[PDB]
């Protein structure tokens, strides 16, 4: 069922729109979220094990999707074992830091033996174009197709070598919000260009930033 970001698709709808997406309005575990009192902790550290994929890069209309068709993409964190699926972008970024918006975000979604969700999020400041995604946003589709394995990336350039993380628990940020969902914000931010901003917004022909949820109950770890 048709979704987006203006008109009567708009977030604030998306619980209308299908009973399938209700916990979208219903749901008190939802993202994004603006981080802002945290309990300082002891989290475990990431381990990321990246490598040159062929990877396959979608236009699905909401977001520019770059997809993992095969494993060995992974992160390991407490133990377990999570395997990167597909990452993509929202412009402008979901989550905030005290209030603060930045201009772009990256989400890499993962799944364990378990099933369990993890999505890993960077988060793009204002400053030089960013080299390291030039490739992707090179042979970025402008329309509602996909551009296959003539494409070799390497994801292990995306992430910092400083992992530290905010910890908290939520929702996919699109319908239908299931929630179950470990969120891993990263605290070393990345950088990108207006005209790379732009070149996504152009592309996905719209900004593709759902609205901060309330934390409710829920501890975001430092
Ligand atoms: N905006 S976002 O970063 O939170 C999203 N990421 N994935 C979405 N939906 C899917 O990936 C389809 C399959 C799926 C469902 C549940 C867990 C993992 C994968 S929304
Ligand atoms: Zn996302």
């Amino acid at each position: 069922t048709h979704w987006g970001y203006t008109g009567h698709d708009s977030p604030e709808s998306w619980g209308n729109l299908s009973e399938e997406f209700r916990l979208c309005s219903t749901g008190k575990n939802q993202s994004p979220v603006n981080i802002t009192e945290t309990v300082s902790g002891k989290l475990p550290a990431i381990k990321v094990n990246y490598k040159p994929s062929m990877v396959d890069v979608e236009n699905n209309g909401h977001t520019i999707q770059v997809n993992y068709p095969e494993g060995g993409n992974t992160l390991t964190v407490n133990g377990r074992t999570y395997t990167l699926k597909q990452f993509h972008f929202h412009v402008p970024s979901e989550n905030q830091i005290k209030g603060r918006t930045f201009p772009m975000e990256a989400h890499f979604v993962h799944l364990d033996e378990n099933k369990q969700p993890l999505v890993l999020a960077v988060l793009y400041e204002a400053g030089k174009t960013n080299g390291r995604l030039s490739s992707i946003w090179n042979v970025m589709p402008m329309t509602a197709g996909k551009v296959k394995l003539n494409q070799p990336f390497d994801a292990s350039t995306l992430l910092p070598k400083r992992l530290k993380y905010y910890r908290f628990a939520g929702s996919l940020t699109t319908p239908p919000c299931t929630e179950g969902v470990s969120w891993l914000v990263l605290k070393t931010y990345d950088h990108i260009d207006q005209a790379q901003a732009e070149k996504f917004t152009r592309a996905v022909g719209s900004e593709n930033n759902r609205p901060v949820q309330p934390l409710n109950a829920r501890v975001v770890i430092e």
